[PDB]
């Protein structure tokens, strides 16, 4: 496919809409915040709308090289903010997925240039599980690797003042992990669902213990 | 909808496609290097997948609130740079869409937090095009103000030593400035498509014209 | 001078302020916040200790290069927080040095490498004030960009969140925006001075104003 | 004291100057890059350049918050390649001290706003040796969170591309861990001196290991 044709079906696809779901954009038109707050990878290998089921507009969403919440990243801090704090939204989901191009590039650690500087983040979270990860079979450490991530991003999420702050003045907002793969499209829970600051800490202690048993 | 009713319909939607598009990982499955990076705003009103009939897997995404393209947000720079010297992408499209809640609240500058200071962006885009702005009819001057924010982005884009550099050393990659509106779906091309550092100034300028007219 | 003669006049330094100097680390020694922010250049051509005869624990301290606030970096941004809402100093002071290295290379650049995406945040000055700077002498053009980009910086700060809701809740704080030149290490006041929403957009004005006429 | 008392101190130190020290800024005059990057804390309790008896001009200086090389600021990595790939300085000094406010703020981790997010990365180092800590008298653990936060950074530093890329092409730059206390102003060399790659991995085991035994 090239520009011309993208261009081309979207005409066409605008125009078809009319006689065949003309209501198509009445959800959108009238102004509908979402409930969710997708958290992704950029790979973007299956999209959420198609994983979930969810309509255009349920949810607002960001993308970065493996689904990362680095401490300090004010790009996706603010987009979590924002959606927190003015949209309201009710839940957040963390999700990332099972060969993940960047979770293995932090592995194997090739020279791919400014990229290695975001990947080290990941290669923080290799090195503080290495003793979990050297306890399974070793074609399931780079799986484990993609789940202990998102645990580890679920939890710096629910640190961030943003966070913190929401749960303090008794907003509703959960935050959940999850991971899917190309073989099925199944989402995986990985059951660090966090409500509060108790259950924040409480879930992320019982993921790790799930894996010390899988 | 709750969450139990996403995992849900995932679950079932998963076991429906073996009965209905069996081959629909088929593609996913074989490594297969997306030809495109979507840039586009965290609303995501409509899909990329969805406005333009693209497949999962043929396209990167990053997604921040308002599409901006900041000189030192490492954050979308890394994303590029991973799509352009890694995967090798041959189309960037930066999207903006009318109506943005982020262009938007930087025109009427409320107090919403720490979004705000993301915001400030786009408030000097604003600022920058007064004049122009002041030329043209009230009620179309926010949808203009998207559009600009679309133009200066893809400049930035253009801009980042990243891109100069692949351009520099004849890679063939393609920036693209759109828009969609929610009252059709259909994509706007904003012409200022730039293949390197010659049009990339070019365009830039005649996208501007372009406007001092309508 | 290498690394063990720095080391070695350390260790010298140190025991003769015993028997020159007994009381040197008294102030330090007593948890005595500092009153001033000092955000400055990383070139540090003569140290603000030096310029001002401030004695070491009166100042806070950033330096990066061209000494800029940047509305989405959390490193300065963070700098301020603290020194704004937990240390509470009463003054905060931009300063900028005529010859400096990066405002140049901003004006003839040069291909440096990754520095040069933190640079265009003051070639975007450069254009903004493009008029302006056409207005004078060709030989004061640079120096005057170098003032123009301190203003600049003390208009990004007032703007930030952090000094918008300091000043909101009556907090008594004040912006300076100062320059110097390694000919005489003379402190130049921009007179951009804000302490508070209003003063901030009025000298702001004043500050460019000045130049008009320069 | 006041601002007016900076200004007026600064012009008599100039005037001063002429009659005392004339070629005080022959050295600045002359375009002489510095042969060291410093990385301190914004704290600034004592001057590096009275620490260690360097003249203005000799050094490049970035400060932060705790002195932290967080992997993904581009803040602090547009200073560290700019200085090695630009100024070629040749060695690179990351010094904390102790008492440092930022440090302990991450220990007893209280509600202090937006640089809570910037203190998150010591809390993850404080984590990482919990182990080690615990080994240790109470009343020495905050001095050692101290210098394990050198030993990390300068670890942090040596990792990134800028760093990787210079050893790599055989470039001579020396990364140092010091911090020195108010007590008596005595610099400490870690010993996690890095001059390539593979001492860089080398010296940063000897590190944690002298503190084994300490
Ligand atoms: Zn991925
Ligand atoms: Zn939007
Ligand atoms: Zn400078
Ligand atoms: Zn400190």
């Amino acid at each position: 496919k090239d520009i011309d044709t993208l261009i081309s079906n979207n005409a066409l696809w605008s125009k078809m809409l009319v006689e065949e779901d003309p209501g198509f954009f009445e959800k959108l038109a009238q102004a509908q915040k979402p409930r969710f707050l997708w958290i992704g990878c950029s790979d973007s290998r299956v999209p959420a709308e198609r994983l979930t089921g969810l309509e255009p507009g349920e949810l607002f969403v960001h993308r970065n090289v493996a689904n990362l919440v680095i401490h300090t990243d004010l790009n996706c801090l603010s987009v979590v903010q924002y959606a927190v704090d003015v949209l309201e939204v009710e839940h957040i989901i963390i999700c990332g997925h099972y060969g993940c191009g960047g979770v293995q590039a932090a592995v194997e650690n090739p020279e791919l240039g400014l990229i290695n500087n975001w990947l080290l983040h990941i290669r923080d979270i290799w090195f503080k599980h290495s003793s979990l990860l050297g306890e399974m079979p070793q074609e399931r450490r780079l799986d484990t690797l993609c789940e202990l991530n998102v645990m580890e991003q679920v939890y710096n999420l629910g640190h961030s003042t943003i966070m913190q702050s929401a749960w303090k003045r008794g907003q509703k907002v959960t935050i959940h992990g999850w991971a899917y793969g190309i073989h099925d499209g199944l989402l995986r829970d990985l059951d660090v669902t966090a409500t509060n600051r108790e259950t924040l800490e409480q879930r992320y202690r019982h993921g790790i213990s799930n894996l010390k048993l899988k």
